[PDB]
Order: C-alpha cells, then structure tokens, then sequence
C-alpha cells in the first residue's frame, strides 16, 4: 500500500 504514514513518508 501507498500512504504517506510518517514518520518517514509524509
């Protein structure tokens, strides 16, 4: 899946 779920992608 692709989601920006930071820390480390946002």
């Amino acid at each position: 899946g692709f989601r920006s779920a930071c820390p480390p992608f946002c």
